[PDB]
DNA sequence: GGTTGGATGGTAG
DNA sequence: CTACCATCCAACC
């Protein structure tokens, strides 16, 4: 009946500002340095000082630095970030046990058991915001509404250190006036594909045939946006189990030579097993990105869990199969584990 | 309809 | 960039 969603503001860039106060009120850019050349890699997150001028997540470093020399570029630290994140989800757990952790910086709380209306929800939302800022020193945004999507949207509306309630009549005006672009779970690839055809707002999805929408953007997205445009979305705050853990690393030059790829592949296995942590996958996949960024996978499922040395030995054979089947040089190599027990 | 195989495609931090 | 998931096109119990 009532959902409370929490989103950590510019999370990666914020931990850095808290750990290292020499940085605040300044542009701060968290990067992934691929490993190849100088500036090799992409922006992973950026504070709002860096974002006003187009330095945002996804873009390359050599484009961020030409759009802003100036700023503070920082190697990513997912361990450090994950530490803080685990602690914050633990606080949130005490306000309600029904919690959907959707990612390192997002969570959904169903509070239809703890409050009576939205007014009691807003009070609780400020309270959670205040405890987090006191214990961790992190500003967060809270969205409140009737289903998950509208709680997230409300947070998207309030973003930098904000709180927002989207009640019932506001939900209805949003269906007619909200762009498809601003819908959680709908990226710029889908938005602009629909944009071409005049599908601009959420209500427009109810003006088009289902197979026409399906044949354009696929199954889930078609039913998803249709539910929402009618107001028939209210799926439960379900727990999230990771389906797969894998690592990919970039070589310093393209190679079709078995013995030269091996060191990188083995370095992926080590870090991947690190991440599994007491989990035991029944299945494994090797991923190679070739010369012209083309993706090739071979994997294998087992009637038992895979030991660390079995992976070494099996991953070598899956890399062989790729090399006999594809005559192109490989540029990045990695492994994926799934079908846990 | 279920498992398992492999392919680009998409969303997000 | 990296991480993780989805979509689809396939064989076959
Ligand atoms: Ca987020
Ligand atoms: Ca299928």
């Amino acid at each position: 009946g009532i959902v409370l969603f929490v989103d950590f503001d510019y999370f990666y860039a914020q931990v850095e500002e808290v750990l290292n106060p020499s940085l605040k009120g300044k542009p701060v850019v968290v990067c992934v340095f691929s490993g190849r050349f100088e500036d090799s890699g992409a922006v992973a997150t950026a504070n709002y000082e860096a974002r006003k001028f187009g330095v945002k997540a996804g873009i390359p470093i050599v484009e961020a630095k030409k759009i802003l020399p100036n700023a503070v570029y920082l190697p990513m630290r997912k361990e450090v970030y994950q530490q803080v994140s685990s602690r914050i989800m633990n606080l949130l757990r005490e306000y309600s046990e029904k919690i959907e952790i959707a990612s390192i910086d997002e969570a959904y709380l169903d509070i239809s058991d703890k409050v009576r209306d939205y007014r009691e929800a807003y009070n609780l939302g400020l309270e959670i915001k205040n405890k987090i800022l006191e214990k961790e020193k992190i500003t967060v945004t809270v969205g409140i509404s009737k289903n998950k999507v509208f709680a997230k949207i409300a947070a998207d509306m309030a973003k930098p250190n904000g709180i927002k309630v989207i009640d019932d009549e506001e939900v209805k005006r949003l269906i007619r006036e909200l762009d498809i672009a601003d819908v959680p779970g709908i990226g710029n690839i889908t938005a602009e594909k629909l944009k071409k055809l005049g599908i601009n707002k959420l209500v427009d999805t109810l003006s088009i045939e289902f197979d026409k929408l399906k044949g354009m953007i696929g199954e889930a997205k078609a039913k998803y946006l249709i539910s929402l445009a009618r107001d028939e979305y209210n799926e439960p705050i379900r727990t999230r189990v990771r389906k797969s853990i894998g690592r990919i690393v970039t070589m310093k030059r393209n190679s079709r030579n078995l013995e030269e790829i091996k060191p990188y592949l083995f370095r992926a296995i080590e870090e991947s097993y690190y991440k599994l942590d007491k989990r035991i996958p029944k299945a494994i996949h090797v991923v190679a990105v070739t010369e012209d960024l083309d993706i090739v996978s071979r994997g294998r499922t087992f009637p038992h869990g895979i030991s660390k040395e079995t992976a070494y030995s099996e991953s070598v054979k899956l890399l062989q199969k790729i090399l006999e089947e594809d005559e192109r040089k490989i540029r990045r190599i990695g492994v994926r584990f799934s079908k846990f027990i």
